[PDB]
DNA sequence: GCATGCATGCGCATGCATGCATGCATGCTGCATGCATGCATGCGCATGCATGC
């Protein structure tokens, strides 16, 4: 405890153009992967983006990372 | 001075601008029906955690 991880984290996630920070629990299921929504101007079934959809090209940071379930853990993997 | 015809009012008859109610029918309109739609609910099942042993 007390090294300043997090600091690095949130330092690295404002110096990417695309980087995403996000926390253990938090971020949990539909918020990673993606989710089923209707779309209310088209009329369309869309896919909305989780962090990692947001962070395509871009650096992810993700903390407190031995707390995340086992389902959150495969998708990293 | 007498005889005459015209213009002046009486004394009929008819039409005519105003005005208002009534029965029938027009013309709209408020009501009842049917329906599409999208959000919330009440529910049973699968996962992840806490409490023993
Ligand atoms: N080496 C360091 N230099 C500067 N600040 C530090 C350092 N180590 C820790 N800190 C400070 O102590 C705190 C540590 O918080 P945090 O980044 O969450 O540490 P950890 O990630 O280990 O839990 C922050 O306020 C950070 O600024
Ligand atoms: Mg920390």
């Amino acid at each position: 405890p007390g090294v300043a991880k997090s600091q690095l984290l949130k330092a690295i996630c404002k110096i990417s153009p695309r980087g995403v920070y996000t926390t253990g629990k938090g971020s949990s299921g539909v918020g990673l992967t993606a989710a089923v929504m209707k779309d209310p101007v088209t009329d369309e079934m869309i896919l909305e983006g989780g962090a990692l959809v947001l962070a395509d090209n871009g650096i992810c940071c993700i903390d407190e990372f031995d707390k995340m379930d086992e389902s959150d853990r495969t998708a990293i993997h």
